[PDB]
């Protein structure tokens, strides 16, 4: 729990997540996607339970990335919600929502949902 | 635009969102929830598109709140993904995911999904 | 109750849902969508709790529509999960998932999520 | 595509799905869950694209199960939306929504979301 979130993680698509977990609940770092209208690293910010468990539970966390950087602006943002489980093979299991900015006419089809599993391998 | 988003907003459950949109695309503030094992204000952090399209398209954004403060700890975190629509009646329409920490065993039932609409209060 | 659900309903996008709830918990009917690459009516099938609680709790149900009929094929399917609330103004509040067939390559972007509220029409 | 959906599939939790895909788009069968306030088989009904692809795409499908049978009534329903991909190792990749019947007071927390991958192994 805690500390252990800090590091570089990769998900099944090959995207890389580099985070620092702060003693009080903050999550800061950068994200580089392997898919999308993404190009380079994007800033990410989130929050986690700094006091999880003590039944063998995971540590709830979440973070956001607005897909805009010095190279591209996809006019979308993705949020990942999930939990961290440490151990010999630590992982972060997440479900994400990706919203694109649309006109009201296309608001019904603005959000994609998926799931990503990140490991340090 | 940072401004448009900066302000106090409320949603249909009676919760309060106080946010400041920074020039760099950052979102920081506090959230007061009307439901759940929540008590007092919680810190929120998010990101938004500081350069949206010039299209009556909404401005994409998202933020997270881990439900732990100095008074309560619910061992859960919520992320909201949506867009801000400005105008006379500005709104932030979102869909959210609430994940609870659980044992591997109950992980299948760790996440709730819903939707919230926030209305800005200002004269 | 089967009845309560049986009828014609419309949602905020202007789509039409005609359903019959059978005694065994079955749902069958047709759906007319106001959006997407849809044209005409599509067949729908679902299930609902034919023995709900006796609690002003809603009646859980869900249904699917694959968007293929004799006129169009969008190579996608939508499932709606929600509950029916009866009363003077009966409503079915749902959250839906729309999955498109894609290549493994674009599977990450195969599913959309949203929410729909249906209002029953009847005098 | 088509036909190939018919059979017995299992997901990572150990739940079993037995379906018959009908020439015109219907999906019928039974489901036995490994988790929840479930007990025995429950009836399931759905729809699939009977005419998918011709770029190597999967076959979109979805189905519902109301968790009520002769033994238990959990007052909930689950819908799975996803696509079938056949081949040497066929699978059905899905995301699901589980709604429980609640009073309006708890409507905000009525729906769970997850993902399941089913194989014939
Ligand atoms: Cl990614
Ligand atoms: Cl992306
Ligand atoms: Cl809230
Ligand atoms: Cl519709
Ligand atoms: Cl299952
Ligand atoms: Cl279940
Ligand atoms: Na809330
Ligand atoms: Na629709």
């Amino acid at each position: 729990a805690e500390a252990g979130i800090t590091g570089t993680w990769y998900n099944q698509l090959g995207s890389t997540f580099i985070v620092t977990a702060g003693a009080d609940g903050a999550l800061t770092g950068t994200y580089e996607s392997a898919v999308g209208n993404a190009e380079s690293r994007y800033v990410l910010t989130g929050r986690y339970d700094s006091a999880p468990a003590t039944d063998g539970s995971g540590t709830a966390l979440g973070w956001t990335v607005a897909w805009k950087n010095n190279y591209r602006n996809a006019h979308s943002a993705t949020t990942w919600s999930g939990q961290y489980v440490g151990g010999a093979e630590a992982r972060i299991n997440t479900q994400w929502l990706l919203t694109s900015g649309t006109t009201e006419a296309n608001a019904w089809k603005s959000t994609l949902v998926g799931h990503d599993t990140f490991t340090k391998v």
